[PDB]
């Protein structure tokens, strides 16, 4: 029934079928992205057109398409040829991953490398990553990976405790020609496994711990409507899965006595980048743009019950298309339940006699990806109160590599002769705002300390100011904890009962943004990730801070390009671009597996209601 | 057999005895503090000696004493005249709030502002709250309270939702004489009622929500010994109370491997202050500070069972005295329960084939209380990994106002006619430190960009820098949220088998400290407030960042009289004091009861460990 339904099977399908009668889908072709796209800003007439994206790769050379077709009609809407060079290559195929590997393996100069260090060729396992775009003339319009190796010594084996440090290779895997094989002189391969399974590494398991039995005896309070579509204590959702973005959240509404008013259209972590800090030319072009590189939706888990998610648990099973464009399906991919959230609400009162408490809960969806060595749970939290959250939870191992003799500005030691160097890992959450309808505009609101003297005669006198931002060039905006400043998303034309527009504020954890230098490449490709608030007039096609096709891109797409449009944002159609992040500086307590850290931001209704919201919950 | 266990009834009956023998204790006494003493530093002895801490007040007006006592045996261990007007007042009795209310019943002034207003003075409801230090040299070494009044309609109204503005009233509670009525003008009391329990306003209870139980089948996992000593998953510690500071964490320690490690040695929130900034004259005097003049531990709630504490919970009672020296006990006043805490690591290996996911858990310490309207919730955490944390969570009935006619800078409007004052809510944590034992020392770890050039030719390269803090008058700290800014506690004398001093890491919130002009009253008695970071050699008397005898206290005391010392603390026994705020721009969905509102911090384990310390955590 509904345009914002998950996608099917029959429906991935069905692109499959289209694309290889019209002949575009070869025996040469891979599809490297698939996903529906939204329905456009007009859905008010039912036009029920479900219509897919789709880049399609070329694995004799020829040039890549981007392909939008219509599964209701079974039409191609549109074929064009990509010049990579100019706009980007596709995302990396999951494929691709092991030729590396496979292709080191029969080169010389990487097996003259091996030989020098005593390597056991069969025992080396190659990380293939990003190349990034640096000094190499070569390497343009060609798809590059680039190659770090570490040794397992047995299948078991956690490689990552034994990286071969000062060797680098990179590969075209088009061509599958290693371009180049760099060694920088020998490292030790440190020699202590990180096998955190292993019982002479973690010692006896506790018996210590008696066990929680989370329940809910009547079932969960939410509805799940039509696939995807979530009612619980007044919100209304749909929840969408995207190869790309992961999980996204459409049409988040609140029930307000008899209305429902919108609040945010679409909600999405749009882009993530882990930035490494360390100055060696083994690691210095080391950059994951996990979201537009790798896509993060295509390794997402399958969440087991009772260990990744606890209580009464609600799965949905996203499906996603293969590199052939068969339907792949991600069984128990997302998480959803209720959680209870301590105390809501407490007053007692001297005078009234009257003693009041009511709980907290809280509606929690959420998805975990690996990529590589490290994994990560996206959650988004429902509250109560109004209250929106986003929690990124980040775990996994560390990458490696040698600690070298008399220390380092950059890498910290985990062990003898293993370092793990500086990094940060940095989201963009794009919010594409609709608070009581699609007319809004953003104030920035700052703390104002007042001199004591005449009318503060005290000097207790503090107060605040909000600034409209008007215009796209004046909304790129940092953050300054110190004057507590805060972004408020308003609708000017929609007033509480005190006759002040209805809004909602935003509350960012205030974390460094992208230490990088600015005229460094990866600050050019991440240009998102040096401000903390970006505001853009909506468009279709303005989908991600760093473009559609982000690897090697040489820069400068995305929020750059859009906000030079210097549109209009004061009462208008608007996106909210957030990025905060992780910087980690690695710890012992890290390895051999790291236990989970945290950022995230969230918001809070700011005078949307005409009182709390939260009146009618009965006391438990 | 702890010198560490809860005050019990039989000792607070024999400290009654032993003042009442010893001549202290006339009909004209109250106790306005009773606490016991924590062992003194070389308690390596078990020199078993429980001694109590006395505040002596006189309600004749005779000078007020400081005693202790020996309850082990039974004597008067000293005795002294406190001079008020030099030293501050004793803080606020309870017996005190109503005598307000009482005396202005009968005055000439009050009535005749009240008759003006056609207000019942039977309907009138007076706050009673702390005078501060101003102008008023009539008041110095008097006992004053200023009282503002609300009307209540009827015996189950909430007075809060109908203030009174343009009048206040000083009252000298020793004389019992109102010394001044202000009274600035007529403001219409706010009609509109504020009754969250009333049908008329909740609408009907929603009978959406579905219960959630959580049960521990095989109970907790915790162990509780001697009272208040507490083992769970390779943590330590006791559990204190106090009548000022409510609940006190000591002796924080962690077992790894053989070895118990010492951690913190003793944990508390010192004070909290609560300063507004309106300046109106009839609220510019309004600053309470909730420990140090009312003492938050002697308005603990009893919490109910799946109300204010939810699932296998464990309660303790600790034992207060009334003003009269006798034992009073606070039912169900302390919660104590495990939660779990989602994921606490979670790897998925291409290489390996090995699947892993732990779940983490939460030992949960707290209590609540009530300070006439607003109500705090105080909650002490430790994680399975090594983490400790502490959150405020912060409710009640927001203090109201008229809102004046067109509008005000320091107000917001709630209802039709209804004020809320802009203020702060500022808390200090002291963490007298003990990683590894007592010789420890403080770091402060900021980011550090990297120019790109040579030796950073890409433009990658970030690192840090650290920097000792040597002496107590270069101890004074900011927050730099945009350089990342953190605190590290180490043992220089301790290392890890990298041979790495151990530490622990300080993440603060970086929000706004104190907002005050540098020259008023509330900054010079609220000093700690103005500063995020302060290091202090440990000494027995400096137990109060606002020194012992805050109410009408002239200000300059504690912190800024401590550090003066100028004491080396580069390696030493020292204690960090740590501030931390929220700053409350009231919104309309505060009214007419506040959903909960959280501030807090945490500290992290920085190479105390030799890696993991929850490796042998099992697979559930
Ligand atoms: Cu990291
Ligand atoms: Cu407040
Ligand atoms: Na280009
Ligand atoms: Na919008
Ligand atoms: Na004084
Ligand atoms: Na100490």
């Amino acid at each position: 029934a509904s345009p914002f339904r998950l996608a099917s099977a029959g429906e991935i399908s069905e692109v499959q079928g289209i694309l290889r009668t019209a002949g575009l889908l070869g025996p040469e072709k891979r599809i490297a992205y698939l996903g529906v796209l939204d329905p456009a800003r007009g859905a008010g007439s039912e036009a029920e057109d479900r219509r897919f994206r789709v880049f399609i790769h070329d694995v004799s050379g020829a040039r890549p398409q981007e392909v939008t077709v219509s599964v209701t009609n079974g039409t191609v809407i549109s074929a064009v040829e990509l010049d990579t060079a100019a706009t980007g290559e596709l995302p990396v195929l999951e494929e691709e991953f092991e030729v590396v590997e496979q292709l080191l393996a029969t080169d010389e100069r990487w097996l003259k490398a091996l030989a020098a260090r005593n390597l056991d060729v069969s025992k080396v396992r190659v990380a293939p990553l990003s190349a990034g775009v640096f000094e190499y003339a070569e390497e343009r319009g060609r798809r590059i990976l680039r190659g770090l190796a570490f040794v397992q010594d047995f299948p078991e084996d956690s490689a990552w405790a034994h990286p071969v440090d000062g060797l680098v290779a990179y590969v075209d895997v088009v061509s599958k020609e290693v371009t180049r094989v760099i060694d920088t002189g020998v490292f030790p391969v440190p020699a202590e496994h990180g096998n955190y399974t292993d019982p002479e590494l973690t010692g006896p398991l506790r018996t210590t711990q008696k066990p929680i039995s989370i329940t809910q005896p009547e079932g969960p309070s939410f509805t799940v409507t039509g696939g995807n579509h979530i009612e619980w204590e007044k919100w209304s959702l749909d929840v969408g899965f995207d190869v790309r973005e992961g999980v996204v959240l459409h049409n988040i509404a609140f029930r307000d006595g008899d209305r429902l008013r919108p609040i945010i259209n679409r909600a999405s972590i749009a882009e993530m980048v882990v930035p490494y800090g360390d100055p060696s030319p083994i690691r210095s072009w080391q950059n994951y743009f996990d979201t537009g590189e790798y896509l993060v939706g295509q390794y997402a888990n399958s969440l087991e019950l009772g260990c990744d998610c606890l209580g009464d648990i609600t799965y949905l099973s996203p499906v996603i298309s293969d590199a052939f464009g068969n339907p792949r399906e991600i069984r128990n991919g997302i998480c959803m339940h209720e959680e209870d959230w301590g105390i809501l609400a407490k007053h007692s009162d001297l005078w009234s006699g009257i003693n009041y408490t009511r709980r907290n809960r809280r509606m929690v969806i959420s998805f975990f990806t690996t990529i590589g060595n490290y994994d990560y749970g996206f959650y988004w939290y429902l509250y109560l109160d109004g209250t929106i959250e986003f929690e990124a939870k980040a775990t996994g191992v560390v990458f490696t590599s040698a600690f070298p003799e008399g220390g380092s500005d950059n890498i910290s030691q985990l062990a003898p002769g293993l370092g793990a160097p500086f990094h940060q890992h940095i989201f963009s959450a794009r919010l594409d705002m609709a608070i009581d309808g699609f007319t809004n505009r953003v104030e920035e609101e700052d703390v104002v300390r007042q001199t004591m003297g005449p009318g503060n005669e005290r000097g207790n006198a503090f107060s605040r100011k909000r600034t409209v931002l008007t215009r796209e060039s004046e909304a790129v905006r940092e953050a300054d904890a110190r004057t507590g400043r805060t972004w408020i998303i308003s609708n000017p034309e929609s007033k509480n009962r005190l006759n002040e527009p209805v809004g909602y504020k935003l509350h960012a954890h205030n974390q460094p943004t992208l230490l990088a230098d600015p005229g460094s490449s990866i600050a050019r490709r991440a240009a998102f990730a040096t401000k903390d608030l970006w505001v853009t007039r909506y468009a279709d096609d303005e989908r991600y801070p760093t473009g559609d096709f982000v690897n090697q891109h040489s820069g400068g797409a995305g929020l750059p390009s859009y906000i030079a449009q210097d549109r209009d944002i004061d009462g208008q159609d608007i996106v909210v671009w957030h990025t905060f992040g992780l910087t980690h500086f690695p710890r012992v307590e890290d390895w051999p597996i790291m236990p989970v850290d945290t950022v995230g931001f969230k918001l809070r209704p700011e005078g949307f209601f005409d009182r709390s919201p939260v009146l009618d919950v009965p006391a438990n």
